[PDB]
């Protein structure tokens, strides 16, 4: 496929639709959409390993990391395939997403199809924190909303 | 990879979890789980094309049909890749699913990862109905619950 989508939903007011499109097999991936119900400010944003929603967002597992790297920002050489940094909400709780990433993909080892997109309660420290946790999750906190990444076209 | 799962949710009481497992590259897929809240009897059960939940189960599109064949039963040579026949709910409206299928797959062009699993209101006539719709959707009717098929641990 060249186009997939994830509909984020959680126990709370956080919700949104995120689109992904990749025209070429080894080309970049455009990510866009909106999320509401968020507190003003930054929020972690990543693709998690499992597209398993049997237990809310917690069953999505850790960050998608097929290359067994350490957590990082989307622009850091060292990073999980699923690390998409942070999204920002405005005073009304809305965050407009517009990302372009070259690590995630819709085919091969880096394929995010069938995995989960998650938006966190707090900001992602991009893996620069003075603690081991920062190198695993970025200390972004709990998962407010998530959705399985499915084929849309 | 070899294990995927789908959490079925709808606007009504119908809900459940269905697991899929494919041990060998191109071998058969074991499908099992449980669904509750259904009326007693048969119920259409298919994999639909899109894992698009932007409009509930309606955005899932039609039955997954890469080979452009007509609708049928799982044992038929002529059928949609996504045609998994019917599931049977007991007197208490619980359908214990347990079947194997070698048409669907967790890899390749027949892969159902990132697509949608749907449970219907009525029974799938396996394409033996006396009308045109029968060879299209088996007349299974409305979509009671669905879920995008995602990668499981
Ligand atoms: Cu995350
Ligand atoms: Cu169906
Ligand atoms: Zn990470
Ligand atoms: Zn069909």
């Amino acid at each position: 496929a060249t186009k997939v989508v994830a509909v984020l939903k959680g126990d709370g007011p956080v919700q949104g639709i995120i689109n992904f499109e990749q025209k070429e097999s080894n080309g970049p991936v455009k990510v866009w959409g909106s999320i509401k119900g968020l507190t003003e400010g930054l929020h972690g944003f990543h693709v998690h390993e499992f597209g398993d929603n049997t237990a809310g967002c917690t069953s999505a597992g850790p960050h998608f990391n097929p290359l067994s790297r350490k957590h990082g920002g989307p622009k850091d050489e060292e990073r999980h395939v699923g690390d998409l940094g942070n999204v920002t909400a405005d005073k009304d709780g809305v965050a407009d997403v517009s990302i372009e990433d070259s690590v995630i993909s819709l085919s091969g080892d880096h394929s995010i199809i069938g995995r989960t997109l998650v938006v966190h309660e707090k900001a992602d420290d991009l893996g620069k924190g003075g603690n081991e946790e920062s190198t695993k999750t970025g200390n972004a906190g709990s998962r407010l909303a998530c959705g399985v990444i499915g084929i849309a076209q």
